[PDB]
Formats: C-alpha cells, structure tokens, sequence
C-alpha cells in the first residue's frame, strides 16, 4: 500500500487484557516507510517489559514504546519513525489486567520514495541519475547511448 | 498518457536542429503531482528575450535559448522549472538557418508529489495525513471519520 492505519485492539477505548497482536506493513519496492504515532497511552513499566508496542525492521528492533505521552501543537505526532526498508511488523502486548484502562495507540504509516541517486555511497549510473517516484534512470550525454545494463553509457 | 517521468529531445538530436521548424511536447503526470522538469543540455541561438529560436514553458512558465553546460557529474541541470500542476506543454522553435549547428536540447521530467495539507482550504476537519498521489484525513481518539472521508463526529 503507499499507506496504512494501526490501531490497537479496542482503540479508542481500553484495550483488553493479556493479549498479543501483530501487524505487517508492506509499501512497494522503490520506496521506504515513514511510521507515525498520533495516540501513545500505555502502561508505563522500567524498560516496557510488560506493556509495550513494538517497531520491528528484521529481526532487529527499531523502537519500543509504553507509557502516555502526546504531542508541537500543530501536529499530533507523539513518536515517528523513517525506514529504509519496504516492510515493517508492528506488536503490542498487554500483560495482567487493564485496571488503569489505558488506551493503547494509533499509528500511521506512508510510503516514502526511495532516492537511488543520492542514498546511497555510489551513485548507479555511470554518468548522470535521474530519481523518480518508485524507481530511478539513467541517461547520458549527448553522442552517448545507454548501454544494455541501463547503467553504463557507450559511444560508437 | 499520463507517466510518472519522461524525456524530451530538441528534433535531431544530438545533432543540429533543423531551420525553420517548430515542434511541441504535452507532458501529463498523475492527478495528485506535480512536474519537475530539468535541462541536461542546452544549445540554442542566443537573442535576447530569446525573441528567435527558444524552449518555451507553458501551463508561460519561461523561455530559454542561448548555450550553457553543467559540470556536475551526475545530475546535470543548467535549468529547471518546478509547477504544481499534471500538464505542460513544451514547445520548441527554430527560426531562419541554423548557420552555427546549435544541438538544442535535452530535457527530463519527473512528477512530484503535491501535499494537499499544506497547499489553501483545507482538506480535512481536524487531521490531513499527506502520502504519495494523495492524502487523507483522520480524527482523535474517540471520534469517527463521517462517510464524506473528510469530517469527524462523536454519536
Ligand atoms: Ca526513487
Ligand atoms: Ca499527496
Ligand atoms: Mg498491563
Ligand atoms: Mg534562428
């Protein structure tokens, strides 16, 4: 999708008690993740160990999050993250019961465009990269044409 | 039809234009872009007012002529224009003999993402999420997004 909603269970009201939930994002090849929170009302616990809401790039943990906490007064976002990456899983946990009745959370994410020409440490074209939305091209000067890699430029 | 990138090349490219020839692009991207469109390559009769032989830009947007290069390596770009609109139109002109073997141009467009947020009657009644092609709206807690996708009520 080029954008999504993740709401935890029973948003905008308490979430349930010992549960476990997943959720999987997925955005086009060619474009990154920009992941949002606009709603952070969890219980707070020494290093989230029991409450928590987890980013996850791999097998590699991007963030964990608990406790409340809201926004600048012109934008609601509380937490934000910027992955390089087209997938991303999401998990929230809630352990023992909910007597507080925390909230939970409300995230959102977009797809951001990758730039090949400029991310990166080399640039992948030999003469001049052209960056667009989803992907990339290479083209060269004049006289020259495109070599059969669409990377190299020849002349005859 | 609508692309979401393209290329543009003066007649005869890279060789000289011809003389007395006039000749028009209409570039279109998606509805929720704009066009960025950038010169790589430029070398054509200098007048001023590029009143004789010229690229002109219209949604006019400019008018080029005369003969500059770029030394930068991997994104040439001796001029570029940058409109919030889906279309424009190119048009090349080439007036008289082409005594000095000008090569005119060469031209690259990409769309852009418009940001309905920022850019002004707001869209949305509370929050505007920008994305890539368009945008949408969302509510605080305990208040629901209307079926009209732009409103948010309480029962
Ligand atoms: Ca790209
Ligand atoms: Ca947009
Ligand atoms: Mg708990
Ligand atoms: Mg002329």
């Amino acid at each position: 999708t080029m954008y999504g909603e993740i709401l935890s269970p029973n948003y905008p009201q308490a979430y349930p008690s010992e549960v476990e939930k997943s959720w999987d994002i997925e955005v086009p090849e060619g474009y990154g993740i920009h992941l949002y929170f606009t709603h952070l009302d969890i219980e707070l616990s020494e290093n989230c160990a029991y409450d928590s809401v987890q980013i996850i790039s791999g097998d590699t943990e991007e963030g964990r999050l608990c406790g409340q906490r809201s926004s600048n007064p012109h934008s609601p976002i509380v937490e934000e993250f910027q992955v390089p990456y087209n997938k991303l899983q999401v998990i929230f946990k809630s352990d023992f019961s909910n007597e507080e009745r925390f909230t939970g959370f409300a995230a959102y994410y977009v797809a951001t465009d990758i730039n090949e020409c400029t991310d990166f440490v080399d640039v992948p074209c030999s003469h001049f990269c052209n960056n667009f939305i989803g992907g990339y091209f290479c083209s060269c000067p004049p006289e020259y044409f495109l070599h059969d890699d669409m990377k190299n430029c020849g002349v005859n």
